[PDB]
């Protein structure tokens, strides 16, 4: 009951305190785009805006079913649909946030390349790559998973069959999709701030501040999710905590903000703004 609540309680809080800054980052961006930016990471950047406000404006069914002990029956396309939903944000933002990763080492470090490709056009690939990696192996799931007065908004018994069909899948996912991007994004920020380290207190502590974000993220948020698939194969049996582990998933959402105030000044600015009105 009130476990339930405190849930309930917190994704209000995750969308009340997200929703705004990441209306406000993508009217940033919007803004900051001036004459279309001619920077492959303020692109890049805003894509993660659009995935966060996917998943935030998705993000109220779960606060109206923790109310209701996930009683409320959806049909199969619904629950389909929604699942798809998140599904498509998360692996899409790890590719993005590993995207980033690459942009800052490769810009900053041998910069030579940088000026020679400081074009635009070259960048906006790396987001279609992020989404078309991120919906094409996502579907997958959802078409293995999808084609009684339970306490459950979607009770996945499947079949003891289909477990050895879909398991793999959540697997292959969890490795591919979250697991090497952690060994890129490890790899350039490691890098990247001993470049850095190797004004100049606001750009180390921008620099700094922006590596320590994504590495919690994929630490705090994006962990206990991938690690609760992966006990799948130890366990044979969906773990009691996946609930709790979405809710890091969704927390992601409130910390994203924080990423754009420390890559781009004019969302500072523009923040400097919202902050002046209200
Ligand atoms: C919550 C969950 C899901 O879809 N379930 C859970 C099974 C039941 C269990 O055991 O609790 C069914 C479900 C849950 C909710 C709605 C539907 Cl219509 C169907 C599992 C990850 N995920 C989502 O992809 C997800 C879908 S909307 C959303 C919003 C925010 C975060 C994640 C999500």
């Amino acid at each position: 009951d009130w476990k339930s609540s405190l849930i309930l309680m917190a994704y209000i809080i995750i969308f009340l305190t997200g929703l705004p800054a990441n209306l406000l980052a993508l009217r940033a961006f919007v803004g900051r785009i001036r004459q279309p930016q001619p920077a492959p990471v303020h692109i890049l950047l805003l894509s993660l805006t659009l995935a966060d406000l996917l998943l935030l404006l998705l993000l109220p069914f779960k606060i109206i079913e923790a109310a209701s002990n996930f009683r409320w029956y959806l049909p199969k396309v619904v629950c389909a649909l929604t699942s798809f939903g998140f599904y498509s944000s998360i692996y899409c933002s790890t590719w993005l946030l590993a995207g980033i990763s690459i942009e800052r080492y490769l810009g900053v470090a041998f910069p030579v390349q940088y000026k020679l490709s400081r074009r635009p056009l070259y960048g906006v690939i790396a987001a279609l790559v992020a989404w078309v990696m991120s919906f094409g192996h996502c579907t997958i799931v959802i078409i293995v998973q999808y084609l009684s007065g339970n306490e459950i908004t979607c009770y996945e018994n499947f079949t003891d069959n289909q477990l050895d069909v879909v398991l793999p899948v959540r697997l292959e996912l969890c490795l591919v999709l979250f697991f090497i991007p952690m060994a890129v994004t490890i790899f350039c920020y490691w890098r990247f701030v001993w470049i850095m380290l190797s004004v100049g207190a606001q750009r180390r502590r921008r620099a700094v501040g922006l590596a320590v974000v994504t590495l919690l993220n994929f630490l705090v948020c994006f962990g206990p999710y991938n690690v609760s698939h992966l006990v799948g194969y130890h366990q044979r049996k969906s773990p009691w905590w996946r609930s709790i582990a979405v809710v890091f998933s969704s927390l992601n959402a409130s910390l994203d903000p924080l990423l754009f105030y420390f890559s781009s000044s004019v969302v500072r600015r523009a923040f400097g703004r919202g902050l002046q009105v209200l």
